């Protein structure tokens, strides 16, 4: 029931307000940006007690906007939807739970012959308060945050709204999708 959602949202939002002060400025493992067989960005996604995930860009407009989230951060942002919403985010330990999350495990496990295309998400705002929805990639953000992926790239619309994630769940400041491709086929 309601009351039931709630509070188990609350006490998990309570429970990463915690952690995000515990981790408070200290370094965390990011996404690797690697060479490919293609034209495209990605990046080798060190996952914990597991082997390597490897996402790519390949899918984004040349416009859209790359933002490196803390994926704590990311989480706590996502559960503020509320649990009414569509998109509610289960919470970490029910996320094996979902539907498609086989398929995107599945997806994940292939590696970097076929790299996992990132999520598009966007920032938001309920009942007064600052969220993430998105467009598409909801199941593979769970595998990621189940699988305590500590920081990973998602999709964004337009400088602005990245700009907005950056400043409430990016380790960094965000980049073009085209600017990055060009400096990525420069150096790498
Ligand atoms: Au942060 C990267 N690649
Ligand atoms: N291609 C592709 Au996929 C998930 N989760
Ligand atoms: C963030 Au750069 C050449
Ligand atoms: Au071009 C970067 N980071």
């Amino acid at each position: 029931m309601l009351l039931w959602r709630r509070c188990r949202a609350w006490l998990e939002i309570r429970r990463l307000d915690k952690e995000l002060a515990q981790s408070s400025g200290l370094p965390l493992e990011l996404p690797q940006i690697v060479p490919n067989a293609w034209n495209e960005v990605v990046w080798r996604l060190p996952v914990p007690n597991h082997p390597d995930a490897f996402m790519t860009a390949s899918n984004a407009a040349q416009s859209d906007f790359i933002v490196y989230v803390n994926g704590l951060a990311f989480y706590r942002a996502w559960l503020a939807l509320g649990v009414e919403d569509s998109q509610a985010c289960p919470l970490k330990q029910d996320m094996p739970k979902d539907r498609k999350y086989p398929s995107s495990a599945a997806h994940f496990a292939v590696g970097i012959d076929s790299p996992v295309p990132l999520a598009d998400v966007s920032p938001t705002m309920i009942l007064g308060h600052f969220a993430v929805c998105f467009t598409d990639g909801m199941t593979r953000s769970m595998w990621l945050l189940a699988h305590e992926v500590a920081v990973f790239p998602v999709l964004s619309r337009d400088e602005a709204s990245a700009v907005m994630l950056a400043e409430h769940v990016g380790v960094a400041a965000p980049i073009q999708v085209s600017k990055l491709r060009e400096q990525c086929r420069k150096i790498l």
